[PDB]
């Protein structure tokens, strides 16, 4: 035991927990000045004693050197896309198609309804609680190594907030820029004659493609997790909402507007409640993602591959 | 002009037209002995004068040397997969989902209904009427070069039967082995202690994966074209059935049991007529592929990517 290693461990613990309280809960226990006080007290102490500097410390989010290019990562589990509806009738058709396809339809059919954030899909790997790599969705099978960029997102934890983390956990989410940060970014790009982005999705997309993480750190990017990929050394919950609640409990940011619904009539209430709220949310959304809440029924219904919307193989029994 | 080049051109023309009449029309004008008479009269004459031997002659279907391995071909246009139904209710749901999604639903909604052959999907390229390459579907983006194997299929023309062929045409079809040939193949593999296949789909799949085309030539494989890929130097018809009729008119084999239907009630007649016929067709089918006949409405409805069957993005207007 040393005095310095005791101070760094205690500071890092307090700060990672204060980041969790501000970012994930929107309920900080201390003012932003108390957080910074401990933050630059830790950073100064880590430079005075470089021997005890850790890779996943909250002071080490940004890399000092810009990268040569972007590597190629292929997704272990492929990253799935989404089918889309445009009317109450079209949504109700997708629902009847599932009621008639199920071996046993339960009473009621629970759905996990979330907003369809207008951002970029990314992967984040957590090997024994530590962020080892992050990748863009790319084509759904092969993406780019954007780890340095993903490490700069203030609400993306560099370490999971659990003493028993899984062996490997791939968090999957949507990276986006909120309205306030977007407004700020254009006004700064106007007063310094630089690129202005047409909307917050292009602003976030461009910020994540920057080779220098010192530029990405200055962009107000935000992660909201929508699912899990690799899951080793853990027994994940039997429903989608419980898995999202589980991600939140170990340090991962999820959307707060996600609610459960029983049957298409309740699910259509959520679509129109979120539609009124759209005009005063603080970030862009282009609809809602409505999901079957039970993981047994997901594996039962399964997935479609790259196929037409105008052709169906009515298979024989 | 030479006497020999006049005899080869006239023989090749007669034989390619007799193959078309037997294979594509099931209405030959000459007995099988008359066809062979001209065939080995051409082959003998081509070996006596090797200078006039052409690459696409009906005598040159098989390569004398087995290949080293199988190359990797990536599909220019990707090869799409299919979504599937299992009940009258599930098919009617897919149909209502399309009626409600269309900008303008016509009265009536024509469908091109075909049997779902239990074979292997392949690509065949025709550069200015000549068969230059063939590939397996693989993953739908990348497949294997099986040109030598595809050249051995007796009903696959090595040259298109038109004096104005397109610049490039990619025919897409299902390669399969009929019942009679399958029964024959096992009995021969039993009396010569060799591999027996569980069903005609495994027998065809294995025959197409053979490196030696002298082995694939002895397997009774058959192509039935289901669609087109690349189409350069041609204005293709506005409907799916007319494109299939067009393929047949230029030398390509298509299924004869394909019929048009107007509305789900007529389309379900075809599903049950083909279901009774299943037990006496001569080849394996595992259902029916029901397609929107108009190409305008196909491009309008579009295609789904690799996505779940339990998640829908109800997008905002
Ligand atoms: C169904 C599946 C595959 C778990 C999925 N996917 C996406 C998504 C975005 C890009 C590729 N996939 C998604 C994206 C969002 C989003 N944009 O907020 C969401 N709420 N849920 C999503 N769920
Ligand atoms: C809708 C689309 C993409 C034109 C298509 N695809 C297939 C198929 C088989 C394997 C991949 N795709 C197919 C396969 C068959 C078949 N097995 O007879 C068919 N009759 N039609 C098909 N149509
Ligand atoms: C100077 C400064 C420091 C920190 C923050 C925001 N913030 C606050 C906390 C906190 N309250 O526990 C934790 C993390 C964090 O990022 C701002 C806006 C400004
Ligand atoms: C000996 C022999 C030769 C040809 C055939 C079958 N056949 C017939 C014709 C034909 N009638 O115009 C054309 C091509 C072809 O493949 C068999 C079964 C046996």
């Amino acid at each position: 035991m040393t005095n310095i290693q005791t101070q760094l461990d205690n500071l890092r613990k307090t700060l990672r927990q204060y980041e969790y309280e501000y970012h994930v809960l929107d309920n900080p226990s201390v003012p932003d000045s108390e957080y910074d006080r401990l933050f630059h007290q830790l950073k100064a102490l880590e430079l005075e004693h470089p021997e005890f500097l850790t890779s996943d410390s909250p002071t080490q989010r940004v890399g000092a050197k810009p990268l040569s290019g972007f590597s190629q990562i292929r997704h272990e589990i492929p990253m799935l896309s989404l089918d889309n509806a445009f009317s109450d009738a079209e949504f109700n058709a997708f629902v009847k198609r599932i009621e008639d396809r199920l071996i046993l339809l339960p009473k009621p059919l629970t759905f996990c309804c979330e907003p369809k954030l207008d951002g970029l899909a990314v992967s984040i790997l957590y090997v024994n609680g530590e962020l080892t790599q992050a990748a863009t969705r790319g084509d759904g099978t092969t993406g780019e190594d954007i780890t340095a960029n993903i490490r700069t997102i203030r609400n993306v934890p560099l370490q999971l907030l659990t003493d028993n983390p899984p062996a490997r956990l791939e968090v999957r989410g949507e990276v986006f820029m909120p309205h306030a940060g977007f407004e700020r970014l254009n006004k700064y790009a106007l007063e310094h004659n630089e690129k202005t982005f047409a909307n917050p999705r292009n602003a976030a997309a461009g910020s994540l493609r920057q080779l220098d993480p010192n530029i990405t750190s200055k962009r107000p990017l935000v992660l909201n997790a929508y699912g899990i990929g690799i899951a080793e050394g853990v027994d994940l919950p039997t429903t989608h909402y419980a898995r999202l609640q589980w991600l939140k409990s170990i340090g991962i940011p999820v959307n707060p507007e996600i609610r459960l619904c029983n049957g298409a009539d309740e699910v259509l209430g959520f679509y129109r409640d979120i539609q009124n709220k759209r005009s005063s949310l603080g970030y862009d959304i282009d609809g809602t993602v409505l999901k079957i809440n039970d993981i047994a029924l997901q594996n039962e219904l399964g997935f479609i591959s790259k196929a037409p919307r105008w052709a169906i193989a009515y298979k024989f029994p």
